[PDB]
């Protein structure tokens, strides 16, 4: 639109994302060019320090967001040789659990959490961006064809991301829906009715799924301490109803010594 001057493409998702200058405010913004109105009103009222601000909705459908240059994916890549320091891992994890708790207590699900979608600033903040309006962070209930999923899908994604900051490798780098499912099964064991009541009734569940044994989490995320492994295990419970909430995750002993370091 004529009050916005394009600076450069930020990325491509539903649509395309540009860095743009607002000619009216002089502000630099992220401009995303693309039932929906109620969804986008819920996003425009969601205001929290760990949620990217939806500044303006222009229907002529452009969504004007606050701009941040850096994301967690870019940061993980630049940090690959040394790793993200654990204080910063813990700070990023704690802040995303806060944004998620806010979202979830306002009946908003993210649905598509990934490192790419997590924007960081120079002061040590991290913010949920690009709400769901490639498969690595997908909860197994979504992969098993469940259409009426819960807030627990965002917890699973955040658990995957937590594991990835710790080990500097994606936890479950699936390249199709079945490879994704089977990567989850080879690590955590093939779910059954014992650990996940109702799993064998999921729309895309097949009795012919191979039966893998579970690996110990001490093998999965070394050198993470017992508090970090305890919390990760609770974020990665098969049964969405056993999966810890973002609010109860905030009171976990892992966050006892949480601080907010400056990234460098
Ligand atoms: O898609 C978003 O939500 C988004 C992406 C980049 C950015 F700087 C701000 C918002
Ligand atoms: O969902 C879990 O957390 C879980 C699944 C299988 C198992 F053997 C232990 C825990």
């Amino acid at each position: 639109m004529e009050n916005f001057q394009k600076v450069e493409k930020i990325g491509e998702g539903y649509g395309v994302v540009y860095k743009a200058r607002n000619k009216l405010t002089g502000e630099v913004v992220a401009l995303k060019k693309i039932t929906a109105i109620r969804e986008i009103s819920l996003l425009k009222e969601l205001n929290h320090p760990n949620i990217v601000k939806l500044l303006d909705v222009i229907h002529t459908l452009y969504l004007v967001f606050e701009f941040l240059h850096q994301d967690l994916k870019k940061f993980m890549d630049a940090s690959a040789l040394t790793g993200i320091p654990l204080p910063l891992i813990k700070s990023y994890l704690f802040q995303l659990l806060q944004g998620l708790a806010f979202c979830h207590s306002h009946r908003v699900l993210h649905r598509d959490l990934k490192p790419q979608n997590l924007l960081i600033n120079t002061e040590g903040a991290i913010k949920l961006a690009d709400f769901g309006l490639t498969l690595w962070y997908r909860a197994p209930e979504i992969l098993l064809g469940c259409k009426y999923y819960s807030t627990a899908v965002d917890i699973w994604s955040l658990g995957c991301i937590f594991a990835e900051m710790v080990t500097r490798r994606a936890l479950f780098p699936g390249d199709s829906e079945i490879d994704q499912l089977f990567r989850i099964f080879r690590t955590l064991g093939t779910p059954d009715e014992v650990v996940w009541p109702g799993v064998t009734s999921m729309p895309d569940y097949k009795p012919s799924f191979p039966k893998w044994a579970r690996q110990d989490f001490s093998k999965v995320v070394p050198p993470l301490d017992e508090d970090g492994r305890s919390l990760l295990s609770q974020m990665l419970h098969y049964d969405p109803n056993k999966r810890i909430s973002a609010k109860a995750a905030l009171a976990h002993p892992f966050f006892q010594d949480v601080t907010k370091p400056v990234p460098h």
